[PDB]
């Protein structure tokens, strides 16, 4: 369905990290699934600062792991906020 996992990230870092950071999370084998934000694909060889939000350090992602009916397979960030004070677009 909309399979979410609540983990943290480095924004000035690559956002594609979330395939070795929510490896232990899922329990997935983080490979197919590309990473996205609330449905828009994202670049792991780029940052939240490269992504979306230019806030700072870490924020905290709602990432959900996104196959819909065999679609291509997605880790969308449905939800982002710098450390825990949520920051705003």
């Amino acid at each position: 369905m909309a399979e979410c996992v609540s983990q943290a990230i480095d924004i000035n870092e690559p956002i594609g990290n979330l395939k070795k950071l929510l490896e232990p999370r899922l329990q997935c084998s983080l490979d197919a699934h590309e990473i996205c934000l609330q449905d828009i694909q994202l670049d792991p060889d780029r940052s939240l600062f490269d992504q979306g939000v230019k806030t700072d350090g870490t924020v905290q992602l709602s990432v959900q792991v996104i196959s819909y009916q065999g679609m291509e397979p997605k880790l969308n960030i449905l939800e982002i906020v710098k450390t825990a004070e949520t920051v705003e677009w």
